């Protein structure tokens, strides 16, 4: 994650969405969609919803993991 | 924001009332039934009752949008 922290001076939002949208691997084809999109706010709210479902399933994974340890 | 300039310029409230009733696009028969009523009371109450309904519809569409994004 130093690859984002060295490009903080670039304030181009569609380019940073192409960066962070690349720096998270959910699906290569939807990253091809985002990398080829014209609109910037659409790809920004898309990456927000993707990080939403990602961190939400992370927390569901932690819930199931504690469930398993307690059943142990 | 150039329709708000004709309602913030002068202080005569009848001209402001008719230009707020004109800046809200509606159906022709409702405009004729507003035209049948000579006072400003019932017609501005009708415009209020429809614009508040418009506010409810926009806020309902936004709430449905956020709940659908989280649900999906």
């Amino acid at each position: 994650r130093y690859q984002l922290e060295a490009v903080k001076g670039t304030s181009d939002p569609a380019m940073l969405a192409d960066t962070i949208a690349y720096h998270a691997t959910w699906t290569v084809a939807e990253k091809q969609e985002i990398l080829e999109l014209t609109d910037l706010e659409a790809r920004l709210k898309k990456v927000l919803g993707l990080l939403s479902r990602d961190l939400e399933r992370f927390e569901l994974d932690k819930r199931v993991a504690q469930r398993v340890k307690e059943q142990m």
